[PDB]
């Protein structure tokens, strides 16, 4: 088939099922709308409530982790790492709101939150990934403990798979203890209940895009954008994702603007916003308002206009590939302004003077205050 | 189904599609043909008459240009380079006869012909470079002015897509302007008529494989072969694309080769020859004449020879992989001298003499001197 | 479809079609296995009878070869690279047992059995890899010489496909002669008899992964492990392969483990293991003993445990990708002992002191001595 991308609508999205564990919920988009077929990704919110611990796991794909509320700690168990000093184990890293943290494929990782409020990641699953190397369909979870609904679609962690006295042989272990990597007597899901706990391998492998300084842009009273990308983590050299984070203040508005080199998947973190998004017949496919836990798919060089409202609107946007890039139509560094000024008044059967306007009467970079 | 690369029967292949447009011609090769679908590419030819302007656009897939006629200039909007000094624009730059240019997905861009005589492009467009991550089949061109056709397949140019109001907004800019953006009225399509105009950043984009120092092969007598790479055209590193042109003289002709890692879509420039390709099954699945405006697509790994009749043969290869290389099959660094001469004669049961013929009868390099 | 990773059943998988040639055998195993489709891989062996030339061929696959039993020599053919000093031809590299060579795609070939046993090579065929741009369902190879048998599924050498006359006009040789080109009158099939013969450039290509000293793990009286990736074999960062090499003594096993990044074709040399495989949904997908000449298909990030009998257990295992990095699940640097022992007894739901057993009770590395 491939016509994913032949697209004329496009939907506010929210999770389409919950996976409800005993200290956690895991909330699962469609993979199957139409717009992440497209974009090749999966997109999953957990909620982890105070003292819950997300069970280790991997998944084939990486991921990009936007952790929208709440703190906490990820411990990765990433092959050939130093152990630590009793106990001995890897480097764990603290999670904060504002944290885009990025996990490599096949990666396994577990997650507790060690704070007040519920811990609450945005994950998008780039199955699309050359990384990922099983089906595309469908992101693929392997746990190493309990036993864990499946995520997209008799079953358990892998170490149920294995023959119980090859487990136990494998550790040194008795058998009874074998039995309980297998789970096979769990009820608690994915993320349970916890009393407390206590060059990769030196990277944080994360920015926190909540940091004012780090903005690519600001615009007085319109809002910030903040990317990160492979300069400030260079880990994504290897993932070829990117992510932004912007802010809209009140009636402030993102200029229309494409992406030159991929698939946007932007979440509404807080506030609404009318979206308008254009695809390559000039039609538009997307006006709508997005809101709190929604997102749209925004594919690649498709246009886009975000317009917040009284509350302003913010965003992040996981984005299918290595420093992807963007341009805006208008303002300052945008199409209509690098167009020399005939070809303006040109292609658009106007004056030289009409066109002036057109190019210049928007002095702000990407970022506009409006009126709403 | 992933059988479009069983070939047994190749073509030459000439526009199925034409656009007609006010100030150029716009002609679009069949996608469908099972070679193109084989290759993943889809080839046009766009002949932009004097005082013409092709209206800015960009699309999602890599593009690598071969000015086959004319001179003019292009513009390319890249996010983030300099602007230039009234009016302000990004860099300009000239479009030669013989210049091979390549343009990165995503980036917009537009041409204009100031010269005297039609500017003619043959444009390659790698769908399936992992650049584009829209739909396969099919370009995706996204045009920002006029109210042009769809190229490969109740429309218009990506401003037509947004609430007016947004876009006069968006460029500070009155309603009835940006009504002009929306070129609702437009009736001229992609190449409109003009009166006059007037590290990417910086890079030229293009190399003219007319410059005979740059030839990678002459043969006296016979003609040459000048290739462009990620070397001579760095950029090239980032699309995965390269291409060669090729002149043969009079009845001269190029040794049976294959490409060892690329397809390629050769076009004729000029003069005619009689191609020969074959398969991994040892079946001609081409023997024709090809001539001014057809092209072939060679399959990578695909056994091909081209022989000049009295007139010449000149080419464009367009590869569909970074620094394309082949393999001669005869002559001087060739397969079969580089076989050991037991080898050669073991292999093909002939003396040790015959095989020595066999290896260095032909001492030419790549391109002979043949009578026709 | 795109549901040929959705794999719930494994086989201990054997050729299915043989070719018998004059003086060799080539085993071609089943591509349309579903785990080979998930896999995106081909896999052959060659027997090449002593005096035994393979023909010279490519295929647009890059290829990872282990020799498993014989010496022999084989020449490379790679375009550019310098004739050598009567006769010229390229450098011939000589193939030992234990080597692990690879083939970059479309580099043409050949090979001879210059040994007294008969020279046995086993080679995955990455099909899927981004280098082959042909068909991925299954290998397509061109031969350079003689009349040999589709390997895959009125056919010859490419040579047979050109036009006779073109083909002697190219050599600078006699028609007759180039008829043996195209060896219509051939029945020794793709390995023939012979009497006897006599930076890409100079490299090796190959690694001997029966050297000792390059065991990245060693286990006293468990086995080794001897890895091929990027940092021994520099080629592999352009094929994106990655190769090892295990060897379990009697009884011993590898740790139960998963692939991070990588299918892993693993092939069985000598000795017998009890293999047990479990995917996604902790179903055992495979128990089974492997033995001489058995592959299974362990795709990407399944969980796999291999337990040597009374002989050992030795295999090679292909992987479908650049440096494929493997986590064991238990052991020093396991998956288990890098889990904080909070997160260990609070996971599998048991003591601090079942959870540092389950932690340090396996004090070897990867590789451990068993009781069978």
């Amino acid at each position: 088939q491939g016509n994913e991308c032949q697209i004329d609508r496009l939907t506010a999205l929210e999770p389409t099922n919950r996976i409800q564990a005993e200290r956690g919920l895991t909330e699962v988009w469609d993979s199957n709308e139409q717009e992440f077929r497209c974009a090749g990704v999966s997109v999953i919110r957990r909620t982890i409530e105070p003292h819950g611990l997300l069970l280790p796991s991997f998944t084939s794909a990486p991921e990009l982790i936007y952790i929208e509320q709440g703190n906490g700690i990820t411990g990765m168990m990433i092959p050939g790492c130093p152990e630590t000093y009793q106990d001995q184990h890897q480097k764990i890293r603290h999670l904060r709101e504002g944290d885009i943290f990025a996990m490599p494929a096949g990666v396994s990782h577990w997650a507790y939150n060690n704070g007040d409020q519920p811990l609450v990641a945005v994950i998008l699953i780039d199955t699309a990934n050359h990384a990922n190397q099983l089906d595309k369909n469908f992101p693929t979870r392997f746990y190493l403990a309990g036993k864990p609904q499946q995520e997209h679609s008799n079953t358990g962690n892998i170490f149920r798979g294995f023959e119980t006295r090859l487990l136990a042989e494998s550790f040194g272990v008795s058998e009874e203890i074998a039995q309980k990597l297998q789970a096979e007597q769990d009820d608690r899901g994915n993320i349970v209940r916890v009393e407390g706990l206590h060059t990769i391998c030196s990277a944080r492998l994360a920015v926190n895009v909540d940091d004012p300084s780090k903005a690519d842009v600001y615009t007085p009273e319109a809002g910030r954008l903040t990317t990160v990308n492979s300069f400030n983590l260079p880990i994504l050299r290897h993932l070829r994702l990117s992510a932004a984070k912007g802010v809209l203040y009140r009636n402030a508005m993102m200029a229309p603007h494409y992406n030159l080199n991929a698939h946007n998947i932007m979440y509404c973190v807080r506030g609404r916003g009318r979206i308008q998004i254009v695809n390559d017949q000039g039609q538009s496919v997307f006006d709508e308002e997005l809101s709190r836990g929604q997102l749209v798919v925004v594919p690649q060089n498709f246009a886009i206009v975000k317009q917040a409202f009284e509350d302003g609107f913010e965003w992040v946007s996981f984005k299918t590939s290595e420093n992807a890039m963007f341009q805006s139509l208008a303002g300052r560094t945008s199409a209509i302004r690098s167009l020399p000024i005939d070809v303006v008044s040109n292609i658009y059967q106007i004056s030289r003077e009409e066109a002036f306007g057109l190019k210049f009467n928007r002095p702000e970079t990407t970022l506009f205050r409006s009126s709403g």
